[PDB]
């Protein structure tokens, strides 16, 4: 079906329980508000943006805050225990994660997955901008799910490896900045805790096991993953020997990180939302006839 409105579900709507009618029909709300806000974020990525994007009380800021508030309210429709939406939150009792889609949703799979992937990308981005209640530590745990979509069957390549390493490094800076005093001296015990969580020694095992299960070992580590692990080990070691917290934030500048993250999402939006770039078609702007 090519109907983008809730009418696309008219053939099945009465076969569903009332609350699943709500979560299914409200996918149009979730796709619209997510597209509006992703558009806005990309459109305003190169500007005084660290100022403009903020949940705390500019005309663009009033628009941003209106969009963010709408996103949170529409997203709340789905009663999720996890920050990331899944197909089971949309069709509970019908579509189970890592299972074939139910027959009754045939012809709606791409529409449903597109909508939740836009929303999940937004949860990530808005958490980065500290516009949601989640801490920075949540970002690292959802990164691969969002930026390596299992079209796990999504390949972790050099572009994701670069973004991931910057993200892990910002999570260390954010973890320190939380417990940093006016002095520039870095707490050594908090330093070692963050490094062990963010740059673990079994990272290669983690990367492989996430794709293959408990039976895979570093034999199946891909070349891109291998390079990422080595740069992570080296990043951890160099971070051990930095004591000046302010020089850390100068080395890995926040406004520069956010800019590169937004520019990444713009250039890779097709891969994130659809799984493959394909042509230079944007999921945010459909121009097909």
């Amino acid at each position: 079906n090519n109907n983008e409105s809730l009418n696309r579900f008219n053939d099945i709507i009465q076969s569903l329980p009332a609350r699943t009618r709500l979560t299914i029909c409200s996918l149009c709300l979730l796709d619209n508000i997510s597209t509006q806000l992703l558009r806005f974020l990309i459109l305003n990525a190169n500007s005084p943006n660290i100022i403009a994007v903020l949940t705390d009380q500019s005309g663009e800021t009033e628009i941003f805050q209106t969009l963010v508030k709408l996103f949170k309210q529409i997203r709340m429709i789905y009663h999720t225990r996890s920050p990331l939406l899944s197909v089971h939150d949309v069709a509970p009792g019908l579509w189970f994660p890592n299972s074939p889609p139910p027959l009754i949703l045939r012809g709606h799979e791409a529409f449903i997955i597109t909508a939740i992937r836009k929303a999940n990308l937004l949860t990530f981005l808005l958490t980065s901008l500290n516009c949601l209640n989640y801490g920075f530590e949540l970002l690292q745990s959802i990164f691969l799910d969002i930026f390596c979509p299992n079209t796990q069957s999504g390949k972790f390549l050099k572009s994701q490896a670069i973004l991931y390493l910057d993200l892990k490094t910002q999570a260390y800076i954010a973890g320190l900045k939380e417990f940093q005093d006016e002095t520039n001296e870095i707490s050594l015990e908090k330093k070692q805790e963050l490094l062990d969580l963010i740059f673990p020694s079994n990272l290669a095992d983690i990367l492989v096991q996430r794709r293959t299960g408990d039976s895979g070992d570093i034999t199946l580590l891909t070349p891109s993953e291998k390079d990422f692990v080595e740069r992570c080990d080296r990043r951890r070691e160099n971070l051990k020997i930095v004591q000046d917290f302010n020089s850390l934030t100068q080395s890995y500048e926040w406004a520069q990180f956010i800019r590169e993250l937004l520019d990444y999402c713009n250039k890779n939006m097709g891969l994130i939302i659809w799984g493959r770039k394909g042509r230079g078609k944007s999921p945010l702007y459909d121009f097909d006839v």
